């Protein structure tokens, strides 16, 4: 109930941080895990921000307040956390600094706020569920369900006091700032993932794909939102392979309950159905994972590292499948 604010020490604290020196050469790169870094997220976040966006594109006090309320939103749930919401805005971050002259500014900051805010207050149960079984929030957002709430999650926040960082922009940037991010963050709705990723296939192979026509561009974007969303299947494999256990875990957890409501959930929920999950991942590179990042990489040739993560990563679960499996760690 109600939106979570920060304490004065919490944000004063992240305006003091410097981030360590080593790791500013670590994070340019797609394959940076954040995961060793707990206490330096958000000020590996701003960092970003003042790299991308420039140091005087927000007041600090306000990008301060921001970041450590936004935290505050996020639940302790296994994946849908803070640490994956700052793992987006970092592979954001890369994309847009390998290809930042196709982006303007408000867009570039627009994208890395919108990741940070993707997931607000998620719950750790899926679209499926919600709608399965008539949750107020289906009521209220018909089709992307989640992340319509995750929009409205984010203007709560921008709306407490000293909270706005986007108060300085004129009245008009305003107003598409705010598009740009519920665009964003509606298009990591897995759902209309498939139908964007498929258009901008054909228009990339017909040669229609022009980035001056502003729907062009949102698809784009979507893409883009997509890729950074799922971005764990292009970190190194231990790390791959560590968060699926986080995403299971939230899939079980749902699963249970859904059991508990005399409906038997999908084996991908069902926690006595784990041998099933290699199988899964196969499906799941298959169908979303290797053409999310096969398009990206046409779109915006850069990408490419992804790409090549990502594949690398399925060989890994043609591994598991066929008996290969070396010792794992949890
Ligand atoms: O939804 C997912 N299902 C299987 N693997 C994933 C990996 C990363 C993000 C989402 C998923
Ligand atoms: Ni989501
Ligand atoms: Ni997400």
């Amino acid at each position: 109930a109600g939106t979570s604010i920060c304490t004065s020490e919490e944000w004063q604290g992240l305006m003091q941080f410097t981030l360590p020196v080593r790791l500013c050469k670590e994070i340019e790169l797609f394959h940076f895990d954040i995961g060793p870094f707990e206490n330096m997220w958000p000020g590996i976040f701003v960092y970003m921000v003042h790299r991308s966006c420039g140091t005087s594109c927000f007041e600090l006090e306000k990008l301060c307040r921001f970041i450590m309320s936004v935290k505050k939103n996020y639940r302790r749930v296994p994946y849908h956390n803070w640490k994956h919401a700052v793992t987006v805005a970092h592979c954001m971050y890369a994309i847009l600094q390998n290809n930042h002259t196709l982006f303007t500014d408000l867009e570039r900051k627009g994208l890395l706020i919108a990741c940070l805010c993707h997931d607000l207050d998620h719950r750790g149960f899926s679209n499926s569920y919600l709608q399965k079984f008539d949750h107020p929030l289906a009521a209220l957002y018909s089709t992307s369900t989640m992340e319509q709430h995750h929009f409205s999650q984010t203007v709560s926040i921008l709306q407490l006091e000293g909270h706005n960082i986007f108060s300085t922009l004129s009245s008009s940037e305003y107003e598409q700032v705010l598009e740009i991010i519920r665009k964003a963050i509606i298009a990591t709705d897995l759902a209309l993932y498939f139908g964007n990723r498929k258009q901008l296939e054909e228009m990339y192979q017909t040669g229609s794909l022009n980035l001056n026509n502003q729907s062009h561009r949102d698809r784009v974007i979507g893409l883009m939102m997509t890729a950074c969303d799922l971005c764990s299947v292009t970190k190194l494999w231990p790390v791959t392979k560590l968060t699926a256990n986080d995403i299971y875990a939230e899939f079980w957890a749902e699963g249970d309950e859904m059991k508990k409501l005399g409906i038997q959930p999908i084996p991908m929920m069902d926690r006595d159905k784990k041998d099933e999950v290699p199988q899964g991942q196969l499906g799941f590179y298959n169908a979303v994972a290797i053409p999310c990042y096969t398009t990206l990489t046409q779109i915006l040739p850069p990408t490419e590292p992804l790409l090549k993560a990502c594949r690398d990563n399925l060989s890994q679960w043609e591994k598991v499948i066929r008996g290969e499996e070396t010792a794992t760690w949890i």
